[PDB]
DNA sequence: AACACTCGTCGCCCAGAGTTCACCTTGGAGCCAGGGACGGTTCATTTGGGGTGCCGGAAACGGACGCGTACAGGCCGTATAATGGGAGCTGTCACGGATGCA
């Protein structure tokens, strides 16, 4: 499933689509530190994506 | 061994990337209405053409028909005198019985 089908919000979608993640697959398979690694990524998309 | 200087690190603070959320337009995509000319169809010619069955007959042609020639096979005759065969090579044994003689 891409991350766009869980209909979130700005920040998520703009910071993921840049770099290339187009689906939850690959999202299930980095864990949270692999995925908060990122400069400048929101606490908030932290918290929707947990 | 005693003494007086300059550099990451972090937080914090303001501006936009670019993204979402979310407002107006206008070229529509199509839907329908109307008008050819057009190509498909059909039907009048049209006499240009294919056509032909048979023949006078001319000439080939297939064969009959009669009459010559050709070797193949057959018949026939040869007048000094010429008057009874070469050849075969045979080392068996058993043995039953006829068999020409006993």
């Amino acid at each position: 499933l891409p991350i766009d089908d869980l209909d979130l919000t700005v920040r998520s979608y703009n910071c993921l689509k840049r770099e290339g993640v187009h689906t939850v697959g690959e999202l299930v398979a980095r864990t949270e530190s692999d995925l908060l690694d990122i400069r400048n990524f929101g606490q908030k998309s932290i918290d929707e994506v947990k």
